């Protein structure tokens, strides 16, 4: 109930919201059907439109007008944004040369530069170049301030998940808004775009910027605008709030455009009808900037122009139908469109079976345009699993397609020509970022970055301490002139042991054998220096990774590689080795095919055994440093140490062998040497975080050898590839992956072919940030470089995407 009989006189766009059943005059009242009877009349004036004309100049203040051109308007804060241009001989903001803003130039009583967030739905990154002729205001912000060629959205590249990710620094799996439509089984309730349920606070996790601001005494006012309030009125209202007395005036503002997304759905991302919505958004930006110039705030305010996601070409005839794959298509509920999520239609159905559903959806048609996954098998870069609202069965849909349950769902619902929601690495889904103001850099281009990083920077810009989030604070310091946040490296928690030779061969009873019984003082002092770490500056280029949790581990040195060997998990946490461009691939000698050798630095009780692998009919083993890349036949023996062995499914050894035998050398040749760090990952509860031992769900049969859910590799070289990986003076270049450790290759439809036709495509799909690997392992990499820490934070957030330009 609202008793809508109260009045909005003197209250238009009030900043504190009043409680029921008192009527409201704030910018969201419409959306709640709670505005006072006179809100439209008083608060939403339209008379004479939005601009001044020559003959309005100096007029008698008529309060009925939408905005004013009277003489008192400047100090009333309510002029039309073009007032000074039309009536006072001034120029539009876009026509002025840009001049570096070295310091904030603010009026008396401003404690900090205000932040204005200009957010645009569906604004695809390539619009900046392709629409540049019709967006002069946006182009000036772009070229004069700081910009990225694009910003990466989160998955799914839908509106609600991304806008709330922008606001919280959080992955959708942690903030709770995992789709535009959701079912929460604990609530037993559904969330939808259309309707009132999306208003209930229990859906919304984390702590969005407006709450973070409020809690730390920065005034945020009211960010969100009921949909029918026109853009011009939003802009005028922001400008009016900026004229409030210091004690009442917010420090952060937001504007939101439903465009160009609204038109992009209808006409496609590059339909000829798209030029007009771009012009219109530019005009709105021009109004804001002219309005700021009027208030003398145009060299005071920090403006962020930012999008939620792009837009792809998608038509109804590119729809895959699940009825063409499943017989039982009525026992399922599908969330459909540019992603798919499947659950059982009825909880009382124990005839429902996820395994049979996945299998029926797996490589069934030759050009199939979606791929089923159990959510825990999705690429780890998507961070899309650890939420009860994310259904177990997920369909990653190819760009340009839709998935639907039955054809009737599409025509009892071609209308649309655009859509979004696809994998967040897809070019058409990329979006924009521009920062302009005293705190941003002048005329600076920065590399693409993920939208999860922005919350920390918005906090920096406002002097706030960010709530805990998924950004890496400091990774975007290079966008800023000042207010940088100066992070320190985490402290190492566990120190390694450096074991020497402590055990005799006969003390091991591992069931392992090796044909290695063949016999010189020159080369004997050699192998001693090698086991003491004499080649370690070769193979460990950036210092050893720090272990950030409590555990017991040994550093092991070898001619060709160095490892941090975990006495708890009985395998390395990490193995580090450098392959120069000149290096040669040899094969495994025949006599050494099943060779596994005891490591006399490591006790039997902290070693794996070969017997367990023999008994375990599903599981085989691999090595972290590959025998193929040994520097000499004698060094090869080291690669067969039981301390270099890790458990691997035979299906997975196909992937791993191809990567080690073929790809590592190829990367070394192309990148002028590479440093490699590889190791296992255990993430049985799919939370993106290292498992403790009591979380491991699977062991090599009859043993305490834990089975990794994934294997990672981090491959670093010199950004300037004229310098070899081991002698680099400047910035680094990285690519990484987190390969799922699976007992089959069902994920790759062409896996019955030669690895040269499918393995690399699998790896690219499972591309990762070093940061993702750090969360999954509790390790901290790049501890000792000559590079600044902020630059190294940027490198750890890099994702190599394998899209073209
Ligand atoms: C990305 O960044 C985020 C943010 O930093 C990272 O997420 C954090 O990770 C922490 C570790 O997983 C986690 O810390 C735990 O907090 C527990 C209390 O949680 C509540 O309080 C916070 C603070 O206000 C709040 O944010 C939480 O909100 C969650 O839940 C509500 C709904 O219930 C949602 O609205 C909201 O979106 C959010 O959901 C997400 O998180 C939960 C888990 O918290 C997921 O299940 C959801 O799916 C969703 O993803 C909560 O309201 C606290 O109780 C924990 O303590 C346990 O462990 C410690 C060890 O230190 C130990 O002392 C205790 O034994 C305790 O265990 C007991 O509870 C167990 C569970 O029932 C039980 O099994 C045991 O037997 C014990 O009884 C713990 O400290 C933190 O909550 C989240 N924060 C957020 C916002 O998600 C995320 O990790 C980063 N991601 C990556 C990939 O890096
Ligand atoms: C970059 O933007 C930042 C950054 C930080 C803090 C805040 C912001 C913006 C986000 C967008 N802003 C909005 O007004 C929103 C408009 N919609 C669409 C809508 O309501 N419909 C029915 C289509 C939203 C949806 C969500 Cl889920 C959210 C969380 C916000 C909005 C303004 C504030
Ligand atoms: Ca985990
Ligand atoms: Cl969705
Ligand atoms: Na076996
Ligand atoms: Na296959
Ligand atoms: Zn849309």
């Amino acid at each position: 109930w609202t008793a809508t009989s109260g009045s909005c006189k003197g209250r238009c766009f009030e900043l504190q919201e009043v409680g029921p059943p008192d009527c409201r005059c704030d910018n969201l009242c419409k959306s709640y059907s709670s505005c006072c009877h006179d809100f439209d009349e008083l608060c939403l004036k339209t008379a004479r439109g939005w601009e001044c004309t020559k003959d309005r100049c100096g007029e008698v203040r008529n309060e009925e007008n939408a905005c004013h051109c009277s003489e008192d308007c400047l100090s009333r804060g309510d002029c039309c944004t073009n007032y000074q241009v039309v009536c006072k001989g001034e120029s539009h903001w876009v026509d002025d040369d840009c001049e570096e803003i070295k310091v904030p130039e603010c009026p008396a009583g401003f404690v900090r530069p205000p932040l204005i967030i200009f957010s645009v739905d569906g604004f695809r990154a390539s619009y900046m170049k392709k629409g540049s002729k019709v967006m002069p205001n946006i182009e000036k912000l772009r070229s004069c301030g700081t910009h990225a060629p694009y910003m990466r959205p989160v998955y799914p590249t839908k509106t609600f998940p991304n806008l709330y990710t922008l606001a919280t620094g959080l992955y959708p799996e942690s903030h709770g808004i995992v789709g535009n439509s959701m079912y929460d089984p604990v609530f037993d309730a559904s969330f939808h775009l259309r309707g009132r349920e999306k208003f209930n606070h229990r859906w919304w996790g984390g702590q969005p910027l407006w709450i973070t601001a409020t809690k730390q005494g920065v005034r945020a006012g009211t960010f969100f605008w009921s949909v029918s309030i026109p853009h011009e009125r939003r802009i005028l209202t922001i400008l009016q709030w900026l004229s409030l007395p210091d004690n009442e005036r917010p420090s952060v503002y937001a504007f939101y455009s439903e465009q160009p997304d609204f038109s992009g759905h209808k006409y496609g991302p590059f339909g000829p009808e798209m030029t007009n919505p771009l012009r219109e958004i530019d005009k709105t930006v021009g109004q804001l900037m002219d309005g700021l110039k009027q208030l003398r705030l145009h060299r005071c305010v920090n403006v962020i122009f930012v999008g939620d996601h792009g837009m792809e070409d998608v038509t109804c005839d590119r729809t895959e139908f699940l009825s063409n794959y499943l017989t039982n298509v009525d026992d399922i509920t599908l969330v459909p469109g540019t992603l798919g999520r499947i659950r059982a239609k009825s909880i009382n159905n124990s005839k429902y079976d996820p395994k049979t559903i996945i299998a029926a959806l797996t490589c069934k048609k030759p050009d199939q345009h979606f791929k089923p996954y159990m959510k825990q098998h999705l690429p780890k870069r998507l961070h899309y699993a650890n939420n009860r609202r994310i259904e177990d069965i997920h369909l990653l849909v190819d760009r340009r397609w839709h998935v639907a349950r039955k054809p009737l769902d599409v025509y009892k619902k071609c209308f649309f020509q655009g859509d979004h929601g696809f994998d967040n690495k897809v070019n058409s889904m990329q979006t924009v970022f521009v920062g302009y103001g005293p705190t941003f850099k002048y005329r600076t281009k920065v590399p693409p970055f993920e939208n999860i990083e922005l919350y920390n920077v918005m906090c920096d810009l406002l002097g706030l301490k960010p709530a805990p989030n998924n950004g890496t604070h400091g990774s975007l310091n290079h966008l800023l002139r000042t207010n940088t946040f100066r992070p320190t490296m985490p402290d190492e928690v566990s120190r390694p042991n450096y074991p020497g030779i402590m055990y005799l061969q006969s003390e091991f009873d591992l069931g392992c054998t090796c044909d290695d019984k063949v016999e010189n003082k020159l080369e004997e002092l050699n192998k001693r220096l090698h086991t003491k770490g004499s080649t370690k500056e070769r193979h460990l280029l950036y210092g050893r990774p720090a272990v950030l949790y409590r555990t017991s581990y040994d550093i092991l040195y070898h001619t060709d590689f160095e490892s941090g060997y975990s006495e708890i998990f009985l395998m390395p946490l990490w193995t580090s080795y450098t392959i120069s461009k000149q290096a040669e691939v040899s094969s495994i000698p025949e006599h050494l095919t099943n060779c596994v050798r005891p490591d006399v630095r490591v006790s039997p009780g902290f070693s794996q055994n070969c017997l367990a692998y023999k008994n375990d009919k599903q599981m085989s083993y691999g090595f972290l440093f590959p025998p193929y890349l040994s520097s000499s036949p004698e060094a090869k023996y080291d690669a067969f140490l039981v301390t270099n062995m890790v458990p691997m499914y035979p299906a997975f050894k196909r992937v791993w062998a191809y990567f080690q035998r073929v790809l590592v050398k190829k990367y070394a040749s192309e990148r002028n040497g590479v440093n490699v760090i590889s190791g296992p990952i255990f993430d049985y509860n799919y939370d993106g975080l290292r498992d403790t031992e009591d979380e491991i769900k699977q062991y090599v049969e009859g043993s305490s050898i834990p089975v990794p859910t994934h294997y990672y590799s981090i491959i670093t070289s010199c950004l300037d590839f004229t310098q070899p990986a081991d002698k680099c003076d400047g910035p680094l270049s990285v690519s990484s992956f987190i390969l799922p450790h699976r007992p089959d290759n069902d994920e790759s439809c062409n896996s019955s072919e030669d690895e040269s036709k499918w393995v690399e495509e699998l790896m690219k799909m499972h591309t990762a940030r070093v940061r993702d690997i750090e969360h999954l392992t509790g390790l901290d990499f790049y501890r000792k470089t000559s590079r600044s820490y902020s630059e190294i934070l940027t490198l750890k957030t890099y994702l190599h995407t394998y899209e073209s330009e």
